[PDB]
């Protein structure tokens, strides 16, 4: 269900947080 690699960490919630693997211009 997440894009990329299966990773249950809440790596959604990442992506509004400053970090270069979610560089989603």
């Amino acid at each position: 269900g997440v894009e990329g690699f299966n990773c249950y960490f809440p790596l959604q919630s990442y992506g509004f947080q400053p970090t270069y693997g979610v560089g989603y211009q």
